[PDB]
């Protein structure tokens, strides 16, 4: 099984345990089955850090110029107003990025398991 | 006759046949001339059903992972206080896909004839 | 090579209202630089137009002014197209993908001085 599209849908605030954003994900599988998944920017971030430690070549830690895993901004860079709305615009262009690597990449478990949906 | 360029420019109210959105499009022909068309998300998303089955093969109908056609999330997947932004984001990426396919598809009459602009 | 000193990315993270010296919005630039540091520079629409129009006339073979076939400058919609309550957020779509197409082009352009100078934090 593997991911054929991820489609960024929007946000929505979330107030447990206080107010924040969860970013909805449209996720199409192999099999054309489709599933809506809610996570966090932080969570995407880390996601993304360990992403780069796992290629990097493709993060571009040996040659620069090698690399093809897509730039992401550090939470702390989304500082007051509208930081949804432009989380939302980064992690659009993020995700068609990563959906175009190469498999090895786009389709190793890292990211699977970080987009299958969580548990109730 | 033929685009070389699409940019979405946004979305507006429209009040025909009643309240709706609109996404705007920029379109550059190859004598360099600039025309805006109006067209609803559903107008855009039948485009891009037709689309897919004059072009079996690119849309990824005989094998899977051939398929060079941008995916786009049916409309249902849109609601909510901000659907009319959330689908900004989604035509910004598939509009560039769009354009960056072979001429057989970004050139072919079903697109130029989408994009012209409508009579009065 | 174009030097010891460039760009390696542009992420367009966002907007700003300003009031001083009267109501306009500025984009907000996360550019890294050739060591990997960051720094938010702030630019007005009608500054990054008119620096999209200076660097089409340096390069005007990758501007396509001789063959339109040959074009490899990205596009970018006079400020004339973008009006309305929703001007300031209409304009980042277009200014994401400006930004990242920009630094796709071959070095000569996309670290050329004039695009360097652009992007740098200007004096306080």
């Amino acid at each position: 099984t593997f991911i054929r599209h991820i489609a960024l849908l929007g946000f929505e605030k979330r107030f447990v345990p206080s107010q924040h954003y969860v970013y909805m994900f449209l996720v199409k599988w192999q099999d054309l089955s489709e599933k809506v998944v809610y996570r966090r920017f932080t969570e995407i971030y880390e996601f993304h850090k360990t992403l780069k430690e796992m290629f990097p070549i493709e993060a571009g830690a040996i040659n620069p110029e090698n690399r093809i895993i897509p730039h992401l901004p550090a939470p702390k860079w989304f500082d007051g107003q509208r930081a949804a709305e432009n989380r939302q615009g980064t992690l659009t262009e993020y995700c068609s990025t990563l959906m175009s690597l190469p498999t090895k990449i786009s389709r190793c478990p890292h990211l699977l398991d970080f987009f299958k949906v969580r548990p109730d």
